[PDB]
């Protein structure tokens, strides 16, 4: 029906059909993820006996995504029990968190990654390609602190909603209002998108336009490049897109009726798993790759 949130008329349903594929999407993602994650995380603890700015970053991404495959089966259980969270306030605040900076952090590490090698592509002589690990830990503690620093609201208010009978535990959600979360959720999309896009661009068509790609090697490392890029967009439009289109409808209609959004909501949540769909599709194209 109409629920109620303070200065926030909101409408969010516990419709049926989430439990029954939701939960076992979850579940193959948190195993492959786990089992990916680990055994990348082995190389980089034990076994590699280099490091370098290129593979600090991965390593970081790679923590990103062991966090949040760690946080999934706890959303799992949520999910399972059609939105009944009943563990507390604290592991609310917790597991919205880290799902949340998880996802930034990704984001954040796949565009710095992706200008990274467009430096190491176009701009092979630019002093930022001969940089110091000290100077790239400094860089990687920086992005976190700029990927926590817009994060930690999620921090302060009280994420157990208790409504009815039911204990919602959810960052996204709709209402007739703007937060920085749905906004941040539209620029988490957009701006990496955009740079994301460019860069791919511009090494293809720098690595073309030198005719070095005949050699057998750089074949792979376009046709990964060109992977990397699919698959972001793969997981990422069609939350995005769904997000739009709510806005869309929000503006033109409002929430005068709340029965108008049924299907806009459902898809949407499955939608919000194509990301996590990243954590677990990442390790196979970033590290076990490349040989
Ligand atoms: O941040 C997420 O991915 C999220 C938020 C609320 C509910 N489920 C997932």
């Amino acid at each position: 029906h109409f629920l109620e949130i303070d200065k926030k008329n909101c409408c969010v349903f516990r419709d049926d059909f989430i439990v029954k594929v939701l939960p076992p999407v979850l579940g193959l993602e948190f195993i492959f993820g786990l089992l990916g994650n680990g055994l990348a995380l082995w190389i980089f603890c034990f076994h590699l006996k280099s490091w370098k700015s290129s593979r600090i970053f991965l390593f970081n991404l790679a923590v990103a995504d062991f966090l949040l495959i760690i946080c999934l089966p706890f959303l799992m259980d949520n999910y399972v029990r059609r939105w009944d969270w009943k563990f507390g306030d604290i592991p609310c605040r917790l597991m919205l968190f880290m799902l949340a900076m998880n996802r930034q952090g990704s984001i954040i590490f796949l565009t710095v990654v992706a200008v990274d090698r467009y430096f190491r592509v176009v701009h092979p002589h630019h002093a930022l390609n001969k940089i110091s690990n000290r100077t790239a830990a400094i860089i990687s503690c920086l992005l976190w602190g700029i990927t926590i620093g817009l994060t930690v609201h999620l921090l302060k208010k009280k994420m157990p909603i208790q409504n009815g009978g039911a204990n919602l535990c959810s960052s996204f959600s709709i209402c007739h209002t703007f937060q920085w979360h749905e906004a941040m959720f539209l620029l988490e999309f957009f701006l990496p998108l955009g740079i994301i896009l460019f860069c791919s661009a511009r090494i293809i068509w720098s690595l073309r336009q030198r005719q070095m790609d005949r050699h057998a090697k750089i074949k792979r490392a376009i046709t990964f490049i060109m992977v990397v890029a699919i698959v972001f967009v793969i997981c990422f439009l069609p939350s995005v897109v769904v997000r739009i289109r709510i806005f869309w409808l929000l503006h033109t209609s409002g929430t005068q009726n709340c029965e108008v959004y049924r299907s806009v909501d459902l898809a949407f949540f499955i939608t919000l798993s194509f990301t996590y769909m990243n954590s677990m599709l990442d390790p196979v194209v970033y590290y076990f790759s490349s040989p």
